[PDB]
Order: C-alpha cells, then sequence, then structure tokens
C-alpha cells in the first residue's frame, strides 16, 4: 500500500543546510506529483513547491524560491527538499506529499521531518471549539476570491497523521466515514461532522486547489470534553 516515509529530524545551526528526503513504497513517484508543505508556528501550513519526478520539473512559491530547492530519484523513489542557510525561520515540520492532480488535492502524507534550527487567501472559523460525543460540530472557511469549488479538507491528528478527508467541496476520500460532510460554493465553504465520536480530536483544515500556488488555511482545533 501507498507509503511515504520521511527522514528523521535535523538538528542544526544557523546557516547550515539541510537535505530532507522521502521514500515511497507501495507506488512510483514516477506516477504522481511529490509536493513538500511547511508546518511553522508561525504561518501554519505553507505549500513550499513540487516536483513532477517523470521530467524533474518544478513549481515553486516564490516565497520560498531562494530558500527551498526539491529534486527526486526515480530509481530509488524517493523526493527531496533542500533548504538552505537555515535561520530560525525556517525551524518546522516538513511534509512530503503526492498529489497526482498536482495541487489539486494531497491524497497522501508523510508524517512529517521535524527541523530545529538552534495569491488566494483562505480563512477558517471557528479556530477552536470543544464539542461532545455524538454532538454536531460545523466549521467554516472564506476564500479571498472565488475557487469554484475546489476547496478540500484535511484531518491533522495529534500525533502528526495527516489526512484528506473530503475533496472538491464534498467528495468524501477513500474510508472516510458518512458522519463527515462538505458544503458551499464560491468563496465560503463549511465542513460538518454530525455524530462526533471519540477519535475526530484533530486539527482540520481547509486548502484551495485552483489557484497557483495552493494555499492553506490556518486550521481549525477540535477538542472533545
Amino acid at each position: 500500500q501507498v507509503q511515504l516515509q520521511q527522514s528523521g529530524a535535523e538538528v542544526v545551526k544557523p546557516g547550515a543546510s539541510v537535505k530532507l528526503a522521502c521514500t515511497a513504497s507501495g507506488f512510483n513517484i514516477k506516477d504522481t506529483y511529490i509536493h513538500w508543505v511547511k508546518q511553522g508556528p508561525e504561518q501554519g501550513l505553507e505549500w513550499i513547491g513540487r516536483i513532477d519526478p517523470a521530467n524533474g520539473n518544478t513549481k515553486y512559491d516564490s516565497k520560498f524560491q531562494d530558500k527551498a530547492t526539491i529534486t527526486a530519484d526515480t530509481s530509488s523513489n524517493t523526493a527531496y527538499l533542500h533548504l538552505s542557510s537555515l535561520t530560525s525561520e525556517d525551524t518546522a515540520v516538513y511534509y512530503c506529499v503526492r498529489g497526482d492532480y498536482d495541487y489539486v488535492y494531497f491524497d497522501y502524507w508523510g508524517q512529517g521531518t521535524t527541523v530545529t534550527v538552534s495569491d488566494i487567501q483562505m480563512t477558517q472559523s471557528p479556530s477552536s471549539l470543544s464539542a461532545s460525543l455524538g454532538d454536531r460540530v460545523t466549521i467554516s472557511c472564506r476564500a479571498s476570491q472565488d475557487i469554484s469549488n475546489f476547496l478540500d479538507w484535511y484531518q491533522q491528528k495529534p500525533d502528526g497523521t495527516v489526512k484528506l478527508l473530503i475533496y472538491y467541496t464534498s467528495r468524501l476520500h477513500s474510508g472516510v466515514p458518512s458522519r463527515f460532510s462538505g458544503s458551499g460554493s464560491g468563496t465560503d465553504y463549511s465542513l460538518t461532522i454530525s455524530k462526533l465520536e471519540q477519535e475526530d480530536i484533530a486539527t482540520y483544515f481547509c486548502q484551495q486547489g485552483n489557484t497557483f500556488p495552493p494555499t492553506f488555511g490556518g486550521g481549525t482545533k477540535l477538542e472533545i470534553k
């Protein structure tokens, strides 16, 4: 089955560089697009860039064009993120992710590599909430411009696991229970969990996949009390 096994954490000094790795298994990275996503305390989830491993063609968010270099090796089925002249600002978790339709959606995520150094705006509401077992909760997001239903939802568990929940506003990813549903159009979208279970404790993120570069909302942390 699909795996994205990411390299171990890096602890480095300011001004150093690092090269993170992710070894895929159960599929060939030549058959998809491999992306890298930064999760830092300061800016949340930010798409860094991607590579088409079949031809090595890369694209980047301009914010990272001097910081990040993405490469891939089809033989070893491994993708890489090189980060140059590191600073405190680069301290983050770096996710390697796949998406066979580029950034329309990110259907599988690695576990994230910690690095410790010693444009459509998406907004989500609420930023956090506490609910009870069996409750119904609705989380919303607003895009700064019309994204024509190209809106995805991700669930990040406390252990760092990130999964695709819903894509294209309302389509459930494989294995996602019926309790999750999505709605909206234009700029305004929502995710509803109809009967909350204890396993739903997570941070929920939206993403638009319509407009280069893909951008994420700030997250909604759901707790159960």
